[PDB]
């Protein structure tokens, strides 16, 4: 459109609230991985996850404080996909591969699903 596009707004919010999750400021669920809990924002749960999305869209659910992962998933490769989910950046390598593709199908990321294929391809 006409619009004046800033190229950088988009990666400056998100720095932006990787920022107040640090600073746990306006977090609202908890996601428990086994023995390790993770704090987030619902919004960017959604925003990033099929899983999540299904979930809190639900007005039965949107309230909810707390989720449990199936106890199969890795909490390494949570918290590898959680960090993406905040900053754009995704810690794939041959050691954490099948972990983190595991961890994304079951979280519905349709891109790091196609990415993780991209790299399991160039192997
Ligand atoms: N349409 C809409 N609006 C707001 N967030 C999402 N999230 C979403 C839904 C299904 C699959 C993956 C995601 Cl990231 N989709």
């Amino acid at each position: 459109d006409s619009q004046i596009q800033f190229t950088r707004h988009a990666s400056d919010v998100l720095l932006n609230l990787n920022r107040l999750r640090s600073r746990d400021i306006l977090t609202d669920v908890v996601i428990v991985v086994s023995r390790e809990q993770f704090r987030a924002h619902k919004t960017v749960l959604m925003a990033c996850s099929g899983l999540f999305y299904s979930i809190f869209t639900d007005q039965l659910k949107r309230n909810l404080s707390v989720i449990n992962l199936d106890p199969e998933i890795n909490p390494e490769g949570f918290n590898i996909l959680l960090d993406f989910m905040y900053t754009s950046r995704l810690n794939l390598r041959e050691g954490n591969i099948m972990a983190v593709m595991a961890t994304a199908m079951y979280l519905q990321m349709e891109h790091v699903v196609d990415t993780a294929r991209k790299f399991i391809k160039a192997s």
